[PDB]
């Protein structure tokens, strides 16, 4: 942990933990224990970068677990639209069109829209408060996430279906952010501005799918 974590203002620590819990949902992680087997299973099918990506997902969990040892993320309640998002990903892993369904729910929406915004906030906020170790670990996740999103684009074959999926799931993603208003706004962000960024990100991921 950074030695100056605890000297960071309480409202800022709360917001950071709140967002960190979206990446490492320690209070309800056991709900989706099944995602471990399912992700291993499918990465061993696909191989390619999928095996590296699964390892990187664990590395990301390990980062948040280690960082917050003395200030655990088990205290943080995830909002209900976030629970829905991940219940849906378990379903997608069990679905017929699992490759397309995971690429759209996870790589496009979860990593290419939600995570993009969440990591922007964590980067900006940790830099402002001089949480250097935290900020570096966020920068490394951002670098990983860009490769994950590119890998996602490579998994999509049916362009019309993928776009329609992204368009269908986008509202849930917006609700996740709106549900965090009370924890995010004290970090000095406007929820509307965040939603507008989400819209631009959605457009950009769709453009990339259509140009592939």
């Amino acid at each position: 942990m950074d030695k100056n974590w605890f000297s960071t203002p309480q409202e800022i620590r709360e917001g950071i933990k709140y967002l960190s819990a979206h990446f490492y949902p320690a209070s309800i992680m056991d709900r989706w224990k099944i995602l471990k087997k399912l992700s291993f299973e499918k990465a061993k099918i696909i191989a390619n970068y999928s095996l590296q990506q699964v390892i990187e997902e664990i590395e990301h969990f390990d980062f948040f677990n280690e960082y917050f040892k003395e200030d655990p993320l088990t205290t943080v309640r995830l909002p209900p639209s976030y629970i829905k998002l991940f219940d849906g990903l378990v379903e997608d892993f069990q679905s017929s069109r699992w490759r397309e369904n995971i690429a759209t729910r996870f790589h496009m929406i979860t990593e290419g829209v939600l995570a993009t915004v969440g990591l922007k906030i964590l980067n900006e906020t940790s830099r402002k408060y001089n949480l250097l170790k935290f900020n570096e670990g966020i920068k490394r996740i951002i670098e990983d996430e860009a490769r994950h999103v590119s890998f996602g684009l490579s998994l999509i074959e049916d362009k019309e279906y993928a776009v329609k999926r992204v368009e269908e799931l986008f509202p849930l993603a917006v609700q996740i952010v709106k549900e965090g208003k009370d924890k995010i706004e004290p970090l000095g962000y406007s929820i509307q501005e965040l939603v507008n960024l989400m819209e631009e990100l959605k457009k950009a991921r769709i453009n990339k799918i259509l140009g592939s």
